């Protein structure tokens, strides 16, 4: 076990994944949000208000940031990966963890810019998603040609106070982007529609969201702790002749299963995408 | 809270061993103060309720003579036998409170007042999570059920999960909705891992990982104020690989199939509240 | 606020969008029609006589609509954006601004064009709707390279009297032009199928349109003056059983949210190919 | 004009909510003139009911004591119960408006002529954009409202939107067409939205964008005289962005869908009457 408690963070961009790492790390008391700073250009955004209510440094320069953090997440579009590691590469110190988080983006496009001005920056690729802000995030993470012997180490403990974490080969990230990383907005679109469902069927909305929810979590759960597989856990819920195995059924004859194949492949493409364009 | 009482479980399997481990983790029963019965005793449900300190027999009349809260887990079809069988051995202290899906409080009260006046009688559907104390309940109180009683089978349930009273015209929806729901999570856990597979993620790292995101997103849902609709949008950033992917599950018209899922399954329910009245 | 109550505008081109601006520009009572000139080369159009009743001037001579303006509104085809430039480009003076309303077309173009007689031009790109003849457009702008300082300011001052104005970057133009400019057809054809639908059940044609047209006026307003996500109001107004979920789940089973879609990108990359081919 | 006139809602909802702060934003009656009773009315519409000025009570049977003109906003299997409480306490005075998906003015009139002969009886259909005073409703008259209570509520409804007078057997349809029309409306946006950040647009401003987009074109056909397929004509230029989309919306049977949700509100209107017939 690293002791990090002491160190730094800093995220250039202060948007979504900024606010929902900086409020996943702070709820779990693993940094003090004093240790935290974040900065964008525009500074009267929604998520930096809500960072800034959260106790997070707050700045427009990129460079304070830089010299502020240990580590050093960059949570950037992908097409502003190469700008920012062109605006603050002759900043990064060797004490510097670079953490792209960004969608696409390859270990080797960030250090063959950051080696332009430094050789051997310690760099490390993570996918992750917004349930970190409640401390279940989803998280993988690709150690680059220079990171030490414990940065992927450090940053596994790190990220596992948020959610699940492990280390992947790099080359499974945009799989994992497509998967886990876009996965929240799935599950959000499926729990709209089956409290739409719900309310269809004479259920007040408030109940058949929170039935919804707790539905999905729970089965969620069921998975994690079971040696099942998932078409086991089914069988176990679904009586001969009666009321689930009749929605299976709707369920199936609308291909459900392949559009949520569909889902994974695109999200995935799109990222290879996205790196293909900022590159 | 609940020192003394005593629990017992007519059926012994799925939905029984789910809610006995359910207690026992919550630690708000002792194992040996739940009693389970069902005609098979090789069964492998029976097998893990033994291994886990519940008291097992054949009999149902017995179940009932140790018992104060008894749960019927049966399948529906099942329950008006279960209440020819044990009807002459319900006493005053009893609450009965059946699991069955689509069967009326008005078809138990019906069948045990023929051997003795006022049954208190709960209805509730609730979810195989309990298993994990993340289940959803909810349960309507019958006819001679005192408020007490409603409110006992409250506290009880909120040990495995969420709880809440609901009139019992609700039900059948709630069946379609987090009753089935599970088996509906199953199946999309099951094709997102496929999905994984497809672009090159291990099946053991798909299923972790779709599990996880599940899992998050729910959780993200109940600690938030927000609408669902909110929580996409926030999510899902311009040009990204998030909406092309919602595009997707759009064209295919996947919102709709969840609603034709609850339909399908209330429906299917309304059929067998039916034939329990019939 | 700018003082422009005085200055004078001219439009290159003297069709739908020069009549729908010039429409609500004098209804806003912030131009005087006199002040207004438009050119075409055809003085027999069904818009050219809407502008003449109005009081606006008119002449088949680019160059005079030029000499008259201070602001000057390109209302022409894509395809013709090019021609104009060549035309009228030498006698772009010092107080222009060239407010381009083509759809696709890039200040980059524009400038490049007129920059061969003259440099500095000042250049806005805009993306409008028709129903600023109503004066509740929606307009984005974005500011050229030599924009001068109060330029942007000026033009939204105008525009915003003919409906909701702001700055964007220009790179999200195409995408508005798939959204707010198409935006209007999308409406016309729902209400003229939701009227369909209003007959179906036993409804005189001209209640229906009125009553769905007034259906979605207010709706809208409604979301714009709620601090509501639209699934929000759609929760909110819907009920357990009710007639409006019946109707929901028939839209879903359709997959009318995804057409919507698809329009939205389609228009948008049509936006684009057009001005693909022009490079 | 209404100097004193009262107004009651038994409900505390959605549309009673919609009526009575568009009844306040329009400034049609005089202060404290409103009162809206429910029985377990959630505290944050208790708040701003307050805040508006609105009285409020548990007591449906005040509601009817304080009121003049007494709308009916529960949901349409609660109406016979409320008549069956309020029945014995409606006055000469009281004009009953109900605003129920498919309740008929015959079946009021038969609950309500158990205590009282001649039951001054409305039944309209709104929508909640009277939120704003862009509502759209229409009213019909029962077997016993004078004639001047019609106009009445036709100048009552007016201040919050477009009202006209209708056949009562044209309701059910105008609630599959205006009474549902902002969900469709909302569900709309949401895609459109969709489709503006698939695109590239943040989403707030796609959700601006798109709102006003519909809110221009829904004021261009209210206040044109010529067809919505003629106003589709003069954006469509031609090879152009829109006509492109507009072929994609008609692949996906654009037009039959919203015919679909029309028809399929309607109808199930019907059955929440028949079924309580
Ligand atoms: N959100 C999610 O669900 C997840 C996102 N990611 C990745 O995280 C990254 C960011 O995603 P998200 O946070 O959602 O996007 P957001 O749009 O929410 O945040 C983007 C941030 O970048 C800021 N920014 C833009 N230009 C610069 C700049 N030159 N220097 C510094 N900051 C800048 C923006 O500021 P302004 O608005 O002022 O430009 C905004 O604060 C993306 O690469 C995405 O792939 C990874 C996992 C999950
Ligand atoms: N599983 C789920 O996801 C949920 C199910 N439910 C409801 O719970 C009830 C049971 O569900 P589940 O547990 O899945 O079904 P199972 O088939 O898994 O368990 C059924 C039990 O009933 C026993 N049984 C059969 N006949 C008798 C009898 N005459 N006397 C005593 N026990 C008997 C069976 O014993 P043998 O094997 O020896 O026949 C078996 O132990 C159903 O009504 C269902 O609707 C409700 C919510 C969730
Ligand atoms: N209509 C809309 O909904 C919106 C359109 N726009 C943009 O506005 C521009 C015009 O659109 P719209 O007004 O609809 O198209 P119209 O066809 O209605 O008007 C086009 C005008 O250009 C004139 N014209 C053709 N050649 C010349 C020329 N050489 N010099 C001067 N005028 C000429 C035409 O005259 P003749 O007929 O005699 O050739 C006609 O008056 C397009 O670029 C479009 O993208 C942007 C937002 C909304
Ligand atoms: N929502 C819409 O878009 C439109 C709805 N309508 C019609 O309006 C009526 C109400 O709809 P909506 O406002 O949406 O429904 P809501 O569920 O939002 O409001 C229902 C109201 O009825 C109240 N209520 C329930 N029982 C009683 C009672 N015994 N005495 C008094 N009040 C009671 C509820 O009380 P509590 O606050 O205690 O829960 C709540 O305040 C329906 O008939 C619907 O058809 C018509 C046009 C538009
Ligand atoms: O299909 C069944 O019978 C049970 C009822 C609820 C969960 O699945
Ligand atoms: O949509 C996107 O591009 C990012 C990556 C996964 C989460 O949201
Ligand atoms: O959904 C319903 O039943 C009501 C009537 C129309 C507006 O919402
Ligand atoms: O269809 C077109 O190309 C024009 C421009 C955008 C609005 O409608």
């Amino acid at each position: 076990n690293l002791y990090f408690q002491s160190m730094s963070v800093g995220f250039i961009g202060a948007g979504q994944l900024a606010f929902a790492l900086a409020k996943g790390f702070t709820a779990a008391g693993v940094l003090a949000a004093h240790k935290i700073m974040a900065s964008s250009p525009d500074m009267d955004l929604a998520t930096v208000s809500a960072l800034r209510k959260m106790g997070v440094k707050l700045t427009p320069h990129n460079k304070e940031t830089v010299q502020h953090s240990d580590v050093l997440f960059l949570a950037v579009k992908p097409h502003i990966i190469p700008f920012i590691l062109d605006e603050i590469g002759a900043d990064i110190e060797d004490r510097h963890i670079v953490v792209s988080c960004a969608a696409g983006v390859t270990i080797s496009s960030i250090e063959k810019k950051l080696s332009a001005f430094r050789p051997a920056p310690r760099v490390i690729r993570c996918m992750t998603n917004t349930p970190v802000v409640v401390r279940e995030g989803a998280t993988v993470y690709a150690t680059g040609t220079h990171a030490q012997v414990e940065d992927g180490r450090l940053m596994e403990q790190l990220l596992s106070s948020v959610g699940f974490c492990t280390e992947v080969e790099e080359d499974l990230i945009d799989a994992v982007t497509g998967l886990s990383g876009s996965g929240p907005a799935y599950a959000f679109t499926a729990l709209d529609a089956l409290a739409d469902g719900g309310v269809k069927m004479g259920l007040p909305r408030r109940l058949a969201v929170r039935l919804g929810a707790q539905a999905l979590l729970g089965a969620a759960k069921m998975l994690l702790h079971s040696e099942q597989h998932p078409g086991q856990l089914k069988d176990n819920v679904s009586s001969p002749g009666g009321a689930t195995i009749h929605a299976l059924h709707v369920l199936e004859s609308g291909g459900f299963r392949s559009l949520l194949i569909n889902a994974v492949e695109a999200s995935c493409i799109r990222t290879r995408e996205l790196q293909s364009m900022a590159d």
